[PDB]
């Protein structure tokens, strides 16, 4: 579907601190974390996946293949253990992560050159916007 490949630098990040709060991430770190800039950096071979985060507050990696799940260590984040799995919606990337918090996943497309990265936990949303660079 979708074309994901390059280097997307972050233009908005809104509710993220709903989202770190409901994954018990503490206060001191939701306020370091919140107003730091971060670049995703991403390969696509079709279903296949290598995407970087790259910022001052943490640097991970995601690789996946689109519908195989696999177990993950949300090291940006909370550093639980959770079993993944991405899938398309069309041209948009959904992503289920199983374990201890309800609810819990993202959702990922592109419109233009904007890449928007929805993250979700329990009832809370935050919506990132990321814009192409070349």
């Amino acid at each position: 579907p979708a074309d994901f490949n390059g280097t997307w630098e972050m233009l908005s990040n809104d509710n993220f601190e709903d989202v770190m709060k409901a994954l018990d991430i503490d206060f001191a770190t939701r306020k370091i974390a919140v107003h730091l800039k971060q670049t995703k950096v991403i390969v696509q071979n079709g279903d296949k996946f290598e995407t970087k985060t790259l910022s001052t507050f943490r640097n991970y990696e995601v690789n996946f293949v689109i519908g195989e799940e696999f177990d993950e260590q949300t090291k940006g984040l909370d550093n639980r253990t959770v079993k993944t799995l991405v899938k398309w919606d069309g041209d948009k990337l959904v992503c289920v992560q199983k374990g201890e918090k309800e609810n819990r996943g993202w959702k990922q497309w592109i419109e233009g050159d904007l890449l928007h990265l929805e993250i979700h936990c329990q009832d809370k949303v935050c919506h990132q916007v990321f814009k192409k660079k070349n």
